[PDB]
């Protein structure tokens, strides 16, 4: 059916930007950490690399626990057919999305500063990117996915409540759920 095609679809996207917000929040975290462990000491400051990084622990915490909540919800989706009212509940929390969009120029010329005058930074950040992890695509190609996530929200959050029947079950959550998703993306404007 087309309401679960189309959740199915928000799940396993979210599969692949969770995965993203790994590899910024966790792996390319823990790359830095590696060096500055070779080094006997930080190769960048804490309180810039959290800058770059913008927001990325919280932005990681919350959207694991979404997809882990999505992934239930598909896997009982014979007895309840429901998703909207998790990105409703999570609705506060999204809206870090909102400086995320609104700070993401100001960080990514905060990140090529640092990687052209911290050159143990700069080693890091290339060595990260040619890794198989990165597979030669540069940070600011991660860095954005969460500016081009909720953009998706939205088209999804669309298509899905398209098919889905008035005033029943999860179509006033949906409804929701994109006003939330909307007045997020809007911030790229």
């Amino acid at each position: 059916g087309s309401p679960e095609f189309i959740a199915k679809e928000i799940m396993s996207s979210e599969k692949v930007f969770v995965d993203v917000l790994k590899l910024l929040h966790i792996d390319f975290r823990d790359a830095v950490a590696h060096a500055s462990r070779q080094l006997g000491k930080p190769v960048i400051e804490d309180r810039i690399l959290n800058q770059i990084l913008y927001y990325l622990p919280q932005l990681y915490e919350l959207n694991r626990d979404l997809l882990k909540e999505l992934e239930e919800r598909m896997l009982h989706w014979t007895e309840q057919q429901r998703i909207a009212d998790i990105f409703v509940k999570k609705g506060p929390y999204l809206k870090m999305y909102s400086t995320y969009i609104k700070e993401f120029d100001k960080n990514i010329a905060l990140l090529d500063e640092q990687c052209k005058k911290n050159p143990g930074f700069a080693a890091v950040v290339r060595e990260f990117e040619m890794s198989p992890r990165c597979a030669n695509l540069a940070l600011k190609h991660y860095l954005l996915k969460p500016v081009q996530r909720i953009p998706q929200y939205r088209l999804l959050l669309t298509d899905y409540l398209k098919n889905l029947i008035e005033d029943a079950g999860d179509y006033r959550d949906t409804q929701d759920a994109l006003a939330v998703v909307i007045e997020v993306a809007n911030h790229a404007n």
